[PDB]
């Protein structure tokens, strides 16, 4: 069903971290975590509601395409990125939130909650404010949740367009070598406690995929780094990258 | 306009090698190489025809998808990259030339023909077998005119769907990371003098595109990896990546 291999405890207690991994070997239909309790545990999605509102936002056409421009507000606001134009693609990469909060008022109360009810996402609730829900509202979503969502969405099986999909996996792209391609999604949750920090997407390799989400404890922006660290090193351990 | 710059030359005599390399600014609309003279050069295509093959067998619908698995047949003709099951992602990967031997035979002259003509593709000259024209046929395309196809390819305006379009961008991913992605495909010409390898692709910026073409004298195979090597100088000397 899900093998707990608590041996992976090592990599979060090495770094003093409290989190959960959790694995999806896509071929052998077989899911590992270090932590079954935590693995289920809903939080926030935070930045990683980027994923599903970029599909819906494009699914509608509030995206014409990863070349759209969308204008800076001209708010300089804190994270200095943001404080300029941006496509999805960059908008992605830089977790540009004031791009994403309007994505969600064009799309509107009614057609979010359908999309996340036809996306089986979470808790399916978007109770809260249309533009802020994903950062201080009532959804929630565990990390075995992310993985069944992101399943979903590597094989194009979402409720949306096949072309939508295939764009948004495009904006995951994060890394990517002769050994291994990383398509995924950075998140940190601050608004409500607890202060959380997460990574989800998966691993593609010449003959398999491996999905994971990962969160952990995270107090202070100091320990953000370790989000993909520590997955790598998981990873690194399993041999699915060298 | 086209700029000369002989100072990329270094790249080469430092390794003993001779060969052009062609750069394309997108935003500014201007390219730069070391040698005008070869950069209009015409030749065979080699393996970088995987790319307007690939376009053609999906739009045909002679491949269904990224996933569509197409088996080994028994032979284990000496190559073994050829000895094992193959995607698109893989084949655009790996020497597998029974493969796209297959599309070409399914795809056949007339269509073949008709689609390179749209893509104003090279010399647009088929002739010669049409499993292998491509190696040893009549088909030539200058490092210049292989930009120009790479530019069509990525503002989706090729003559075929834009879905296919896409799949072909995503199997031509090689390298990416937090400064750059690279989309390219290499290529080996050895069946018609004079041996040559080449590497064609672009560098996808967060605010630009520079599309490259390179080709170089190829003797023997162990120079292969000078292909992506001087390139990379080139686009580091240029500051185009870090
Ligand atoms: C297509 O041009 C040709 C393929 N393509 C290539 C190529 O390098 O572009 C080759 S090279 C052959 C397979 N891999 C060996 C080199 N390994 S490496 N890591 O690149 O040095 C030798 C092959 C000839 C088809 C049409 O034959
Ligand atoms: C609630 C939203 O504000 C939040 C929700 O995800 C946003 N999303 C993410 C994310 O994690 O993707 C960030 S990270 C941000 C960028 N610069 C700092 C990081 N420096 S480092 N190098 O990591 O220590 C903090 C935002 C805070
Ligand atoms: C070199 C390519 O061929 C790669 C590819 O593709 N490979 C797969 C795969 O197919 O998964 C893996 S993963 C690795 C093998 N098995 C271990 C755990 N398996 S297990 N019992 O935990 O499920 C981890 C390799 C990276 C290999
Ligand atoms: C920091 C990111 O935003 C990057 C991005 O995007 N950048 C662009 C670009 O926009 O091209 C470049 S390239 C570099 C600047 N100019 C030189 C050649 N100029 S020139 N006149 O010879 O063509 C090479 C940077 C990598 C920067
Ligand atoms: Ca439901
Ligand atoms: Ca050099
Ligand atoms: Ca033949
Ligand atoms: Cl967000
Ligand atoms: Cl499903
Ligand atoms: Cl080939
Ligand atoms: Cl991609």
């Amino acid at each position: 069903e899900w093998q707990e291999n608590k041996s992976w405890n090592a990599h979060f207690t090495e770094h003093k971290s409290q989190g959960v991994v959790v694995l999806w070997n896509e071929n052998k239909q077989q899911g590992f975590t270090n932590n079954l309790k935590r693995a289920n545990q809903a939080f926030l999605p935070a930045s990683t509601f980027k994923i599903p509102n970029s599909l819906i936002a494009l699914d509608l056409g509030v995206v014409k395409d990863e070349h759209q421009v969308f204008k800076w507000d001209g708010q300089t606001r804190d994270i200095a990125t943001w404080n300029r134009d941006h496509n999805l693609i960059t908008a992605m990469k830089y977790s540009v939130v004031p791009v994403y909060q309007e994505f969600a008022r064009q799309i509107g109360e009614a057609r979010m909650s359908k999309m996340l009810h036809a996306f089986d996402y979470g808790n399916e609730d978007i109770s809260g404010n249309v533009d802020s829900f994903w950062l201080d509202g009532g959804i929630r979503i565990s990390a075995t949740e992310q993985i069944s969502f992101l399943r979903k969405l590597y094989h194009n099986k979402l409720h949306v367009s096949e072309r939508s999909q295939r764009i948004v996996k495009q904006a995951m792209l994060t890394e990517a070598n002769g050994d291994y391609i990383i398509r995924a999604k950075t998140g940190y949750s601050t608004r409500i406690e607890p202060k959380i920090g997460w990574w989800v997407g998966w691993v593609e390799l010449d003959d398999n995929v491996w999905f994971f989400a990962m969160n952990m404890d995270m107090p202070t922006s100091d320990g953000l780094g370790l989000r993909q660290a520590i997955t790598k090193e998981v990873l690194k351990q399993e041999k699915i990258i060298p």
